């Protein structure tokens, strides 16, 4: 089961975001079906609507994304990681997939 293990010390510490993330991570992992385990170890930290300090660490099978930054929007921090998730997830899975066919991406053929 795809898990979300957040420690969020922010203003809105309720089911709202947890659900919000459940939707996000849910919709992300529902892009896959062969994903038994994907996690979101996230930690936001703010006592101001004009603040957010976040740190995501989302261990999928393939890759674990971590994003640790102080940025006004939480959702931008997690978007940093989510959007980079798309970016990195695809970079990683597509690279590790193509390593069979693409022999000379890291190799100069010595």
């Amino acid at each position: 089961m795809i898990r979300f293990e957040i420690h969020g010390d922010n203003l809105t510490i309720t089911d709202a975001i947890r659900n919000y993330i459940e939707e996000k991570i849910g919709k992300l992992e529902r892009y896959f079906n062969d994903v038994p385990n994907a996690v979101a170890h996230v930690k936001v930290k703010t006592y101001s609507n004009s603040a957010t300090k976040i740190e995501v660490t989302i261990p999928l099978k393939n890759v674990t994304l971590r994003a640790e930054e102080r940025n006004d929007d939480l959702y931008a921090g997690i978007d940093l990681i989510n959007n980079k998730l798309e970016r990195q997830v695809r970079k990683y899975k597509t690279r590790i997939n193509r390593k069979s066919r693409d022999r000379g991406d890291q190799e100069v053929f010595v």
